[PDB]
This record gives C-alpha cells, sequence and structure tokens, in this order.
C-alpha cells in the first residue's frame, strides 16, 4: 500500500467520525417529515417443503405444473399462485405476481405466515426516521386496519384523523380504522429448496401481491382534505410510492390523475417552503417515467441508483450512457447527473451505488460531492437499505447536519449499520458502523475525480 493511500484512509476515518457527531447534533433540529404514500403490510413465509408438496398436491398436480411452463402473470387460483411460486423456486428468480382474486388472497390469509413487518417506502422509514431517529414523522396510511396500526415501532410517529372538524395527530395504533388489510406475501426459499423434481439454484423469493390501494396510489381522506394543516407541522417531506402508477386503469382513471393530486401537494409543499425529496423507482411506464421527470423542478432533491439513473437516461439521454451508468461508471454517472439537472433545475441530486454516493447541488455553481461507502461483507438484511441512504442523506443534509458530503457519510454508516445488525432500535447503534472499512477502491477512486475536474 503506498503512503498517498494510507493517508487518505486516515483523513475518511476522521470524517466519517465528525459526519456522525454532525448528524446526531442537527437531527434534533428537524421540527418535523412528512412520508408518503406507500405503506403497507409484508407477510413473510419461509417455505415448507412438505407444506407446499400437500399444498401442491391437493389442488392438482398436473395443473400447477401446467403453469409453471405457462406463466400468467396474474394470479387467478389457487392452482395460479403454487405454479408461480414453483417456477420462482425452479428458476431461482425473484418474481411478484398481483392477486386478482378474492378466493386466494383469503387463502393466502389462511395460509399465514412466520413474520410480519411493515412495508412500502413510506412505513419503513416512518419506523427509522420516527423510531431510531426520534424525528416528528407524519406518515400516510392509505388502510389502517388493527393488522397495518400494531407494525409501527413506539416513537414520534402520526398519522392524521379528523376530530369531527379538526384535524388531529394521533400514533397509528391510536387512528385503527374499519379498513382493508394490504398485504404482500413473501415466500422465500433458500438454495437447494426441492419440491418434487423442482430445486432452487439459488435463493429467493416469490411474492404475492394482494394490495389494490397502493397499486393505484389510493390517498386517505386526511390528506386530500387536510394536507394544508398537515404541511404545517413539517419542515421535510419524502415523497415515493409512484412507480407502479399505470397509464390507463380499467375504470377510466389515468396516471395523470394521481399526478394531479400530488402536483397539488408539492403546490402546498412549496407555499410553505418545506423542502422536497422524491425517491425516484424504477417505473415501468415510460410515459409515467416522463411525466415524473417533468414533475421533479417541484422538488428540492431527487434519488436514485445506477438501475433508476439508466432508466432515465433511457428517456432523456443517450442508450450508450445508460449503459454505461447502469455499471456505475462514475464519469457516465455524472454526466446523467448533469443532464438530468439540465432537464429538470433541480436542486439536489443524490445518486448511490455500491461503493461510492454523488451528490449533485447547484445554486451558486454546480457542486459535486463524492464519499466512499461502507461495505459489509456478508449483510443481514438488505431490504430498505436504498430508501434509508436517501432518507438519511436528505435528512441530515437539510437538518443542518454538517454539508452535503457529511450528510452522505452519514447515510454511508446508517446503511452499514442496518445491513451488519439487520434492524435498528436506536440512532447510538450506527456508532458501530464506524469500525467498518471504508472501500479503498472508491478511495483511490476519487483520485481521477481530481484530475479531470478542477
Ligand atoms: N453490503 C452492503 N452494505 C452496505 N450497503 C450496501 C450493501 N450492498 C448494497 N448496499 C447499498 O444499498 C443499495 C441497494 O439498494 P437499492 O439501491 O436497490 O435500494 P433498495 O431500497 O431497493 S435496497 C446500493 O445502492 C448500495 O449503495
Amino acid at each position: 500500500m503506498k503512503e498517498s493511500l494510507k493517508d487518505r484512509i486516515r483523513l475518511w476515518k476522521r470524517l466519517y467520525v465528525n459526519a456522525f457527531e454532525n448528524a446526531l447534533n442537527a437531527i434534533p433540529n428537524v421540527k418535523g417529515v412528512l412520508l408518503a404514500y406507500n405503506t403497507n403490510i409484508d407477510a413473510i413465509k419461509y417455505l415448507d417443503a412438505d407444506d407446499l408438496e400437500k399444498r401442491v398436491t391437493e389442488k392438482g398436480k398436473e395443473k400447477v405444473f401446467e403453469i409453471i411452463e405457462n406463466p400468467p402473470e396474474k394470479i387467478s387460483s389457487i392452482e395460479e399462485l403454487l405454479g408461480g411460486i414453483l417456477r420462482s423456486i425452479k428458476l431461482g428468480k425473484a418474481m411478484e405476481w398481483f392477486v386478482e382474486s378474492e378466493e386466494v388472497r383469503r387463502y393466502l390469509r389462511e395460509w399465514g405466515w412466520d413474520e410480519l413487518r411493515i412495508g412500502g417506502q413510506a412505513g419503513i422509514m416512518a419506523n427509522l426516521l420516527g423510531g431510531v431517529y426520534r424525528i416528528p414523522t407524519i406518515v400516510h396510511v392509505p388502510q389502517n386496519p388493527k393488522l397495518q396500526a400494531e407494525l409501527f415501532v413506539d416513537g414520534p410517529i402520526y398519522v392524521p384523523v379528523f376530530e369531527g372538524n379538526k384535524l388531529k395527530l394521533v400514533h397509528p395504533k391510536d387512528a385503527i380504522a374499519e379498513e382493508e388489510e394490504l398485504i404482500h406475501y413473501i415466500y422465500e426459499f433458500p438454495r437447494g429448496f426441492q419440491v418434487f423434481d423442482v430445486q432452487a439454484p439459488r435463493e429467493n423469493r416469490f411474492i404475492a401481491n394482494a394490495d389494490d390501494y397502493n397499486a393505484r396510489v389510493y390517498m386517505r381522506r386526511e390528506f386530500r382534505e387536510g394536507f394544508e394543516e398537515i404541511t404545517r407541522n413539517v419542515e421535510l417531506a419524502i415523497i415515493s410510492g409512484l412507480q407502479v402508477l399505470k397509464e390507463y386503469y380499467p375504470d377510466g382513471t389515468t396516471y395523470k390523475d394521481v399526478l394531479d393530486r400530488v402536483e397539488s401537494h408539492l403546490n402546498i409543499l412549496n407555499r410553505y417552503n418545506v423542502k422536497s425529496h422524491f425517491e425516484f423507482a424504477y417505473t415501468a411506464n415510460r410515459r409515467v417515467r416522463e411525466a415524473l421527470v417533468e414533475l421533479l423542478p417541484k422538488f428540492t432533491s431527487v434519488g436514485l441508483n445506477e438501475v433508476e439513473l439508466a432508466s432515465i437516461m433511457e428517456i432523456i439521454g443517450d442508450e450508450e450512457l445508460a449503459k454505461e451508468v447502469l455499471e456505475g461508471h462514475i464519469f457516465s454517472v455524472i454526466d446523467a447527473m448533469n443532464v438530468l439537472m439540465d432537464e429538470t433545475g433541480i436542486e439536489r441530486i443524490h445518486f448511490h451505488t455500491y461503493g461510492y454516493y454523488l451528490a449533485l447541488t447547484q445554486g451558486g455553481g454546480r457542486q459535486l460531492a463524492f464519499v466512499p461507502t461502507k461495505i459489509v461483507a456478508s449483510p443481514k438484511s438488505t431490504v430498505g437499505i436504498g430508501d434509508t441512504i436517501s432518507s438519511s442523506a436528505f435528512v441530515s443534509e437539510f437538518g443542518g447536519g454538517g454539508g452535503v458530503r457529511d450528510a452522505l457519510l452519514f447515510a454511508s454508516l446508517a446503511a452499514a449499520a442496518k445491513a451488519m445488525k439487520g434492524n435498528l432500535e436506536r440512532i447510538e447503534q450506527i456508532r458501530d458502523a464506524l469500525s467498518v472499512p471504508t472501500n479503498e477502491r472508491a478511495i483511490v477512486l476519487e483520485e481521477e475525480l481530481e484530475k479531470e475536474f478542477t
């Protein structure tokens, strides 16, 4: 190891410690955070070979096996449910099919689960920002039956409720309603899991989606009739869930009907000077993706990864640039970030990939910030890491957390902490992430930015 690299390692160790100190002092200064729109329930079942074989045999083995080779990508019956699970096994492929049959939803609910967990980008961040970081959080919960409400951790997590004509903020467990359970059934299996002659080449999971409301970005009445009152209680907002929108719906609805409401919420937010952050998850429909780019000028910040940025370059960049962004080639990434800012004029773009983060901010000149991250060799959990990175950096920076790069450093600690411990309970635990070595390949990469850029 050359001394030029040993010194950089020493420097980044100090920056990480100071970035964590700064974040601990600024996070308490955030008046409140608004989180919308997607919250649901995640039901995890660890598949048992015998149980699954009994259920396949009971419903018709040939029917289920017919489906494996002729998948319908839409669960209309119990045999299509089992056939889809077995196909995810055979291929070791991550799959998710929508459940359009009430009868099998009863079968799913009856079949049960091993672990029950909050879902939706807005939901998981309510437990993080509110439960761990202790920031007053207002979260949008489309449907809040008892099963949904109990999944929020203790802390300053609130939902709006109407007391006749007044709006009140209460913990989700105190605002239970006779509403639908929005459950995503997640069936996990390891490598080697065998059912009849079907053996998994790798670990993976099959998801039976039984949630009609988040699929349409349903908004509950309190958020449509009391948004202004809600906005007065928050300083920041993080928006998500819009990646699902279809161009047309059976009842005649379009994506534009939902984005009209979203645009009205942004107008209210900007009127109160609330800083907003959009989570630009991969949006299959190209036209909806185009409308979301057109809506970014009303956002303060946007967060995305190599897949999501490459997907956006497919419609405002060139195919070659997208293919390089997808692989994390930093220079192509920087270009794509400037192309996105040129197209939208947004104030802040936060890019995260394996090894390093980037933040392009503008105001008095475009300024680029770069940090090498902390990679865990064997994560205990990998779900919600991306939301944790975007939310942590956004709340830390705009909380007065020490600047853009310091906010990225904190997000890198929060990501590493969640990975090595699985689930975070209090912010003090993130301190343990300081011991995770900083990615040296990314540290050396910064030398290339210092040559090209001056
Ligand atoms: N081992 C490990 N340790 C710490 N952090 C990690 C690790 N592996 C990946 N990452 C980060 O998580 C992101 C993957 O989540 P994505 O961007 O897909 O968002 P999601 O919400 O889907 S997890 C990816 O961009 C990385 O910056």
